[PDB]
């Protein structure tokens, strides 16, 4: 889940997605166009790639399981689609995490009007 | 898939759903949070509430097909929740459509920290 996702981003990077990411650059909210703006926009568009590998579920709302042991985070669950969007939803924290450092809020509220190219490939 | 929701959106509303309303209130973007601001921004509310029944497929990259019928559009599909999902989306082009008039550019690129508000159920 979404849910899922917003808590896994506060656990490893420690900060909140919808007030630090929600509507940074051109593919962290809507997407679908444009061109990655930096890295943390980069994370992002590898994030919507990966969710988009999955065809048989609803990455917003299927719930998984996940566990963390010796800080390391261990996706899981009944659901092989969901095990898969978690996988996805871990990868897209961490990528947040390490990005942090070049983060910039010259790209927080970045109007769509400049993103309007077209998507590269997946 | 989102490609045929920004043509549903052009198609029936006349307008760049990128352009007027990828980012607008605080649910058209990442959503989640808040309260709908205006008649538009519910839109998204029960746009989003509308995937979150579609259980087994991607809303975002699910492939349907669409036909004009005499000033509608008739959804059609493969598949069961294909069809699903254009209906979702041709019932936000159509609300969207008609809630022209209330559009207020004062909830274009609207910082999500005004949207903190826990949601209210689907």
């Amino acid at each position: 889940s979404l849910v899922q996702f917003e808590t896994l981003i506060m656990k490893i990077a420690g900060r909140s997605g919808l007030l630090w990411y929600s509507a940074y650059g051109c593919y962290c909210g809507w997407g679908g166009h444009g061109l990655p703006q930096d890295a943390t926009d980069r994370c992002c568009f590898v994030h919507d790639c990966c969710y988009g590998k999955a065809t048989d579920c609803n990455p917003k709302t299927v719930s998984y399981t996940y566990s963390e042991e010796n800080g390391e985070i261990i996706c899981g669950g009944d659901d092989p689609c969901g095990t898969q969007i978690c996988e996805c939803d871990k990868a897209a924290a961490i990528c947040f995490r390490d990005n942090i450092p070049s983060y910039d809020n010259k790209y927080w509220l970045f109007p769509p009007k400049d993103c309007r190219e077209e998507p590269e490939p997946c």
